[PDB]
């Protein structure tokens, strides 16, 4: 009974900054690595960030490091991402994953578009 479900996206100018959550339910969240991962319509998955079960490590791919930031709140089950400094490459569907590799994913995804 593992839920996931993305919110926070939409339509954003250049260089703006979204904050994305991941509601978790049906499993121990706080035990849990989670991360996120994207998709752009025919581009194809790009591994975003990734978070262990304490939030005492976090990962980041080399197209977001420094401008997005994972985080987590254990006691609320919810995933976190912070985007800043937001660019057109960075508009696609995203999606949290209760694993490492954000390969177990079991949402709708939320979508982030920038502006033009």
């Amino acid at each position: 009974q593992v839920q996931l479900q993305e919110s926070g996206g939409g339509l954003v100018q250049p260089g703006g900054s979204l904050r994305l959550s991941c509601a978790a339910s049906g499993f121990t969240f706080s035990n849990s690595a989670m991360s996120w991962v994207r998709q752009a319509p025919g581009k194809g998955l790009e591994w975003v960030s990734s978070i262990s079960g304490s939030g005492g490590n976090t990962y980041s791919a080399d197209s977001v490091k420094g401008r997005f930031t994972i985080s987590r709140d254990n006691a609320k089950n919810s995933l976190y991402l912070q985007m800043n400094s937001l660019r057109a490459e960075d508009t696609a569907v995203y999606y949290c994953a209760r694993d490492w590799y954000g390969m177990d994913v079991w949402g709708q995804g939320t979508t982030v578009t920038v502006s033009s």
